[PDB]
């Protein structure tokens, strides 16, 4: 609908809420940020990944 | 695909999150929920249809 990044953009909502390192609300600003940005989906994503890495262990 | 849980639990998140009547809690409820458990993502988007259905008017 948005653009060919519905598709993209749903596969990144999931990589959000796969990543058990994030806060619920993250991953809120991480799905709010798709909405924002469709395109790109992937590089809040990104940041969501870097998040979650961000939160997880060392 | 064997990703379709993820790209599931990325788009029931975005159904929830798109629900015209979920609050703030409910929808970060689904999800904490979704996050917990993805395979139940659908219900969690059910709930959420249900609680925005209950939250909706008739």
């Amino acid at each position: 609908v948005d653009n060919k990044f519905n598709k993209e953009r749903v596969i990144a909502i999931g990589e959000i809420m796969r990543l058990p390192n994030l806060n619920s609300l993250q991953v809120v600003a991480f799905i709010n940020s798709l909405r924002d940005d469709p395109s790109q989906s992937a590089n809040l994503l990104a940041e969501a990944k870097k998040l979650n890495d961000a939160q997880a262990p060392k």
